[PDB]
């Protein structure tokens, strides 16, 4: 089984660069399913604090299966302005809310073909609401973040040219307890240091490692 050179060394280093660092309340493990799969619904393209407060302002309302149905889209629209995309992510919440009361008992699915048949819902998403809902390490959520960083530092045994190509080549070495930190560790390290377009190399700590910084 391949794996890449000095990859633990790197997350090391990827694990001292981080910056420096509340929890919800839930009025049942079920509703809190629910809202964790809404809130990685409404993160794309969408920064951190806009998300919470589109949340926030659905909570106030109440923040359930049925009370989401009987909001209409105008209403829900203005509710979760101004997250990315919100037009779409209405649909999606509207339609996939209407599968969870018809086909799950209000509750979502538990499994990542059924997540990601739902509107709006990748297979980055499900694996996250996999391990935030459920406590079940599903897989690796890859992002554009994870995919730049691990064929940057050649964590994969040959340059992957999708997300999903990426997280089968890094499930195929990473531990599985490392599986679902690893998508917020790069999250942020692609972030603040190893930037889309022109990272700082010079103030990581992982240059005299880095495949990309050496060539
Ligand atoms: S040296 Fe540059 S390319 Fe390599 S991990 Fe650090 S920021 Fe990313």
């Amino acid at each position: 089984v391949w794996e890449p050179q000095d990859w633990q060394q790197q997350l090391v280093n990827i694990r001292a660069m981080r910056n420096k660092k509340t929890e919800l309340n839930f009025s049942s493990p079920k509703v809190r399913r629910y809202q964790v799969l809404l809130s990685l619904m409404l993160s794309s393209q969408t920064k951190d604090q806009v998300t919470a407060g589109a949340m926030q302002r659905l909570r106030a309302r109440g923040l359930t299966v049925d009370s989401i149905l009987q909001t209409d889209d105008a209403t829900l629209g203005k509710l979760i302005y101004p997250v990315g995309f919100w037009r779409s992510k209405v649909k999606y919440i509207k339609q996939t809310s209407a599968i969870l009361q018809q086909h799950y008992g209000g509750d979502i699915p538990a499994s990542v073909a059924e997540l990601v048949a739902l509107p709006g819902v990748g297979p980055k998403m499900a694996h996250l609401a996999m391990a935030v809902a459920w406590g079940t390490v599903s897989g690796i959520a890859v992002d554009t973040h994870v995919h730049r960083i691990a064929n940057r530092l050649r964590w994969t045994k040959k340059a992957t040219k999708s997300p999903e190509e990426t997280r089968a080549a890094l499930e195929e070495w990473l531990p599985r307890e490392l599986w679902h930190e690893i998508n917020g560790l790069l999250v942020g390290f692609g972030q603040q240091t190893c930037l889309p377009v022109h990272p700082r190399c010079h103030a990581c700590l992982n240059q005299a490692l880095c495949p990309a910084a050496q060539g």
